């Protein structure tokens, strides 16, 4: 009777059973785990998620040219920010609610980090096992790609495909319109030649650097894979797979009369006093994405205790829970065009830090060799980062890509369609945030958080520098042919604003990024981690928190490609100790 | 207990018959749900898409704390459009649970200018909704209480005529035990200098000069939600039934007769997953002005050019969602030397002149020459359908401004610590929509856009209030506590002129969220959605009975009028009932 009507609504299905595991979120990572789990019929699952299905919806969800139609809907879960400090406003954090999570609600683009990223998960963040090579063998298993046809080649596409799966689950290929391509994005190619800036790089092979277009999460006829389509539509028949929808789990049930707390259950509802509980035979895993799984262990007793003390709640496990918070800043710049750049087409230009800050690479640079000490004490001040030793190493690390392996340092997103349009962002902020919960109350939904946006003073330069660069080359080389004059930021900055003007523009005129990462970083105790290379919350047995809230650093990419790989690779360490505990 | 009454399983009302069914369990809901409850013989089912917080603690009932419950789930946050003016997105506080707004409000007690309510039915044609009907029905909501020799002494003013004292809302002066700040009658000293009146009761019918106020909560300083005053005294009346948790999708429409008759409504949270329940004599929209024109719309009432593209048959065509008037809010905040600590809240409701000051000259001649091409501008925008109708609007509003002298802006003075203003031109002149984007009422994709500052006399207000602020904050008596501003501080240079700010003001305010107008109640010919008993037009059964109805805003805070509204419907709806029998 199809998917829908397989999914549990009613608490009263599920509540005082008890399941192998218990995934809280059914998101991207919750939704492959799930799967994954499953394939074995004696391994019971059940996720939980605040909301329903919307594959089915239509366009706004199905279609990837209607993105961000969605916002501020049912779908979006709009997380409020704190009074940022760089502005005295307050942000909205756009979220996927529904099965597959922000996977829903997102842009689509799949592209890999550079190789010197993730090998520093292992060489840096104590992470045996978390490099390139193994996480991009999980990434290409996961991948379904298709080559891209003569007319999407012809556009600017390349595709090496060594550096891609064909056999996997998420599929993905050329977003193809069915209109003609627009020759901007070859004019955006060759005005970087002109500077010496490379071309057409395949962004999934480690080394995500110059103006390339890229595969899209869509199947051939244009429909969004996103993770709910991919990993659960092919599989909800199984009976081992529950879903229930609706529902948001508050907190972990923990049982202490061992020696050691062990994750036993969840607590789930929408608001209090009227909870049900579930229980987990193996392990409960908490996916409900890098805002949320942060504030989900806070309130069960698991984080730090200047926080949970005030409000009420026994520190059972005291951690750095919801510190180290990545997200980036993101601005546009927009241009008219010529009716002979008429077309569909995308393309990204990931910026070295040289590229990105032109004739200020010199002082720029400057500030990176001398204030990494200083930053990371005022970021530490500031609430972003308990110890500023265990942080200091985190900025080293972002000088070594920058310096040593010439990292892309900005990301310069062009969409065409009728326009030239570029939203910018700085790949690498320096600055650290925190999530914090402000009650008790898990169905309150009251918390903190802030960011910090533009707090850190290279962020603000970097971030002004590539948007300028947008500016710059909008207007160089082949693509005067088509530039018709700047609408955004047009009238509200002057043409030939030097960089100065722009930093003073800047944090007036951004938005988050929607990539925020960190909030239980995956990284040694020692370090300020929250869990161990494993994803297993340090201090607590049969916890493990799976999303986007592990990965210790930002990357150079768009994080699809490594999130599923992730998900897949921590689902063999479930299975592992599954077998283990027999 | 309350909490055990409280219904959250759909299976418990689906497939039934009540009497009425309320959408809504806000302030007119839970009033009109316990005015007819009241009678055992008549069932109600109220459905309302949050649950009870009003036990919850300090953040719902200590009305100090206001502020904290936002962005929670007891804060529906909705967002507008991208604003035109800024080009930014903005955030529309509106409580989520039993007591709606009155859960999350600054609990305000003050009534508008008599002028005001009388010319709803001289202008807009409803008869009976005049000051003197409308403000007995508020007395008799009402259960205020006289101030204190400490309260009176501080600067409040009390006229025992202008209220009720054995109703059903309990109201009096805010008192958090500590000293009150000598700062609100170094108010009234500075505005006396410059000939503006004081102390005058708020609840009297001419609001106009600086005065304290009563507050929506108990002699213990409990917040008056609307559920503790209409529904935590009633919860165990078998007829009363409330569903929490639940959102009313729309209106079941039988068009079976010559005319569509509503006949229930739709519920949920989300789609395929829906129930039923009927109404056997009324469905009643009491969602809150940005909803219960999207109930109406996704019934298939409202612009076929608004659902026809969304695939919504056209039931009944009215300008739904159309009129909507919010008012624009900025703030002017200064630190105080520690002779002015203490607690303390006031108001200088200002005139047109008072607003404006030498540019007075200048903003009448606007008043006097521009309405037609306003009206114009803002039908083309979308704010309203036929300009004739509109400028019957602006030219009511001019009449209030020359002739009566009514309030135009508010200057609401905050201590406790330090002198901050928060200041909003009362009238403005803008017209906003809030239309559905789509076909799925649990999506909740909509379109919602007060056009903030779209009308040139509306910035030019705005600015002219918050420079006066600035200019009040250090005049006269306030010079003594006067310890520097720090908003906007350095972000506007302290000796700004008029057109420093009016360039300031569109990148630093807020919506004041006190939306009304998007079903309103007048004369269809005029663009009205409701009759005078807050029928709509072209429909059987079906009222809306909330926010959405006022046709105009008003110079107060709107709870003593939307509570009197609420009875006053109650009883219309309740003659109809006996005189059907
Ligand atoms: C976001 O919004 C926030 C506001 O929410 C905003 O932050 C405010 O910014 C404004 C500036 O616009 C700033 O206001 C200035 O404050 C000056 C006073 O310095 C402070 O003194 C305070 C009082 O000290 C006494 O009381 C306290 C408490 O009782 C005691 O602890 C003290 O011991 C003492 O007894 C202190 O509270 C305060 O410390 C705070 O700030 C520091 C930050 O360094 C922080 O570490 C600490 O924790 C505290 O939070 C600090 O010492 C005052 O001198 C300024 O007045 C000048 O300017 C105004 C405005 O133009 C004039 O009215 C005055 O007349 C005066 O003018 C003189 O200087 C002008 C130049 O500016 C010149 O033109 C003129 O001719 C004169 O020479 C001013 O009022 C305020 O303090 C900030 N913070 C707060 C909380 O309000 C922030 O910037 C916004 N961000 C963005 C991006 O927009
Ligand atoms: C909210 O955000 C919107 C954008 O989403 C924004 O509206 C846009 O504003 C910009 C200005 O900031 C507008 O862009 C300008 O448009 C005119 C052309 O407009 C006419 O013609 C077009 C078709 O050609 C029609 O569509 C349109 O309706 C009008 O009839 C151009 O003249 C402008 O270009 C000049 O300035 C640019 C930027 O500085 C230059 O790059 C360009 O070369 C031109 O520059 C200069 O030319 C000479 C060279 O020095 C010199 O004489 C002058 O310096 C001149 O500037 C410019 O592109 C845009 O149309 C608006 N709308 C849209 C949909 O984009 C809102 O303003 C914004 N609101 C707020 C409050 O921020
Ligand atoms: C606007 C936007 C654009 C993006 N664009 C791109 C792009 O172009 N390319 C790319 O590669 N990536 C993109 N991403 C990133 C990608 O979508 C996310 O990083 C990824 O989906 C994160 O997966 P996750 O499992 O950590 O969380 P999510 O996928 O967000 O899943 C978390 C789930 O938990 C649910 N949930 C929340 N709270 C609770 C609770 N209390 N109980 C139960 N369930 C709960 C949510 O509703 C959601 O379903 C974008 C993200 C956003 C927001
Ligand atoms: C921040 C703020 C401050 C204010 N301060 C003051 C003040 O100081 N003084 C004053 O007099 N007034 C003040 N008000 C105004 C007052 O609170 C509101 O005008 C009043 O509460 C409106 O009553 P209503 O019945 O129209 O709607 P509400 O009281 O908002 O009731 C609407 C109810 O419907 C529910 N609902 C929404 N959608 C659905 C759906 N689809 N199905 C079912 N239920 C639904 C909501 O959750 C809510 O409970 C303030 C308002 C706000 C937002
Ligand atoms: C980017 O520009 C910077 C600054 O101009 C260059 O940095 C210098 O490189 C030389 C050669 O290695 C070093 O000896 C200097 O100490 C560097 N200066 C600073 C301030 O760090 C850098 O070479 C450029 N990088 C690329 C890839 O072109
Ligand atoms: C702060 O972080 C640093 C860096 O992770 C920690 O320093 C390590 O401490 C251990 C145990 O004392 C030593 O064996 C290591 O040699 C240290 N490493 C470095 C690089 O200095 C430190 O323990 C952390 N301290 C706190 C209080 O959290
Ligand atoms: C408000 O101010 C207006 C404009 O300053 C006053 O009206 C003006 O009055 C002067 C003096 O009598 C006349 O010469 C002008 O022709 C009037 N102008 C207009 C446009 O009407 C008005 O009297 C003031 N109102 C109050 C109540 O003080
Ligand atoms: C537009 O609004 C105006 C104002 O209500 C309406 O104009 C009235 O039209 C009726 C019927 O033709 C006349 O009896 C009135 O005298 C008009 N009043 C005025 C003041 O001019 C007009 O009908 C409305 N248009 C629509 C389509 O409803
Ligand atoms: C605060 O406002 C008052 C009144 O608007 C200003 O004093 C006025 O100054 C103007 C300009 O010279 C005169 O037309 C008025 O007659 C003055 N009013 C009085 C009562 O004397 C005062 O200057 C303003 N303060 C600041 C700092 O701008
Ligand atoms: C394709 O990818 C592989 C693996 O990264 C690499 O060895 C090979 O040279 C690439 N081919 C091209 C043409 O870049
Ligand atoms: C952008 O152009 C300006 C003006 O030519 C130049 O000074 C600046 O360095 C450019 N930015 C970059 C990153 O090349
Ligand atoms: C109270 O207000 C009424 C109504 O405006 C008025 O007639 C009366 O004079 C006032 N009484 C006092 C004592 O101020
Ligand atoms: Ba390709
Ligand atoms: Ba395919
Ligand atoms: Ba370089
Ligand atoms: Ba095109
Ligand atoms: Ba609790
Ligand atoms: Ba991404
Ligand atoms: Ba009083
Ligand atoms: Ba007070
Ligand atoms: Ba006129
Ligand atoms: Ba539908
Ligand atoms: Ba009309
Ligand atoms: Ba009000
Ligand atoms: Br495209
Ligand atoms: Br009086
Ligand atoms: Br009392
Ligand atoms: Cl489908
Ligand atoms: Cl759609
Ligand atoms: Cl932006
Ligand atoms: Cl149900
Ligand atoms: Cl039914
Ligand atoms: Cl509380
Ligand atoms: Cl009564
Ligand atoms: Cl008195
Ligand atoms: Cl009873
Ligand atoms: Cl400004
Ligand atoms: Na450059
Ligand atoms: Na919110
Ligand atoms: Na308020
Ligand atoms: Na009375
Ligand atoms: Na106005
Ligand atoms: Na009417």
């Amino acid at each position: 009777n199809g998917i829908e009507a397989s999914l549990l609504t009613d608490p009263k299905d599920v509540s005082g059973r008890t399941v192998d595991y218990i995934i809280a979120g059914g998101g991207l990572t919750g939704l492959t785990t799930a799967a994954r789990l499953t394939e074995n019929p004696n391994i019971s699952v059940l996720v939980i998620e605040s909301g329903s299905y919307e594959s089915d919806r239509g366009p706004i969800i199905e279609d990837l040219n209607a993105y961000g139609d969605i916002f501020g809907s049912s779908v979006d879960h709009a997380y409020e920010t704190v009074e940022l400090a760089t502005n005295n406003q307050t942000a909205l954090i756009r979220s996927g609610n529904g099965l597959g999570g922000s996977t829903l609600v997102n842009g689509g683009t799949w592209t890999r980090p550079h190789k010197a990223q993730v090998d520093s998960w292992e060489t840096v963040f104590g992470n045996e096992g978390w490099n390139w090579d193994n996480v991009a063998a999980y990434s290409l298993q996961a991948e379904r790609a298709r080559a891209p046809n003569a007319k999407q080649i012809a556009a600017g596409h390349y595709f090496n495909a060594s550096c891609h799966g064909v056999n996997g689950t998420v599929h993905a290929g050329p977003r193809d319109t069915g209109d003609d391509y627009s020759p901007i994005v070859k004019a955006l190619m060759s005005a970087v030649e002109d500077r010496g800036v490379p071309t057409k790089k395949d962004f999934g092979c480690g080394d995500p650097h110059g103006v390339s277009m890229f595969p899209n999460t869509l199947h051939e006829d244009q429909v969004r894979s996103d993770a709910a389509r991919e990993w659960l539509l092919p599989n909800y028949q199984r009976p081992n797979l529950q879903v229930l929808t609706g529902q948001y789990v508050g907190k972990v049930l923990l049982s202490q009369n061992g020696t050691t707390p062990r994750a036993v259950g969840v607590e789930f509802g929408t608001h209090k006093g009227n909870t049900h509980n579930v229980y987990a035979k193996h392990e409960v895993l908490l996916a409900a994405g890098s805002a949320v799984s942060p504030t989900i262990l806070e309130y069960s007793g698991i984080g730090m205790k200047s926080i949970l003390e005030p409000l009420g709640i026994d520190t059972v496990v005291d951690l750095p829970v919801g510190l180290n918070l990545q997200d980036q800043t993101t601005a546009t710049v927009r241009s008219r065009i010529t009716s002979a750049g008429a077309g569909q087409g995308q393309a990204a230009w990931f910026a070295t830090f040289n590229e990105t800050f032109g004739d200020y690479s010199e002082k720029a640079h400057e500030l990176l060799n001398t204030k990494l000490e200083q930053w990371a004490e005022e970021a530490v001040a500031r609430g972003g980062f308990h110890n500023t030793t265990a942080l200091l190493i985190q900025y080293e690390n972002y000088r070594d890509w920058i310096v040593n392996h010439n990292v892309a340092y900005s990301e310069l997103f062009l969409d065409t369609a009728g326009v030239a349009s570029f939203d910018v962002w700085d790949l690498l902020p320096f600055t650290r945030g925190y999530v914090h919960i402000l009650d008790k109350d898990p169905y309150l939904h009251h918390f903190a958080y802030d960011p910090q946006y533009f707090l850190n003073e290279l962020d603000l330069l970097g971030q002004a520098a590539a948007t300028q660069l947008a500016r710059n080359i909008s207007n160089s080389g082949a693509m005067q042919t088509y530039f018709a004059g700047e609408t955004i930021p047009g009238d509200n900055l002057a043409y030939d604003a030097d960089l100065s003007a722009w930093t003073e523009y800047i944090p007036y005129h951004f938005r988050p990024n929607y990539h925020g990462v960190g909030t239980c970083s995956m990284m040694p105790k020692e370090m300020g981690g929250v869990v161990d290379n494993a994803a297993r919350v340090y201090g607590v047995q049969g916890l493990r928190v799976i999303d986007g809230s592990i990965p210790p650093t930002q990357m150079s990419s768009h994080v699809m490609t490594v999130f599923y790989a992730m998900a897949l690779k921590i689902s063999d360490a479930i299975l592992e100790d599954y077998a283990s505990m027999q």
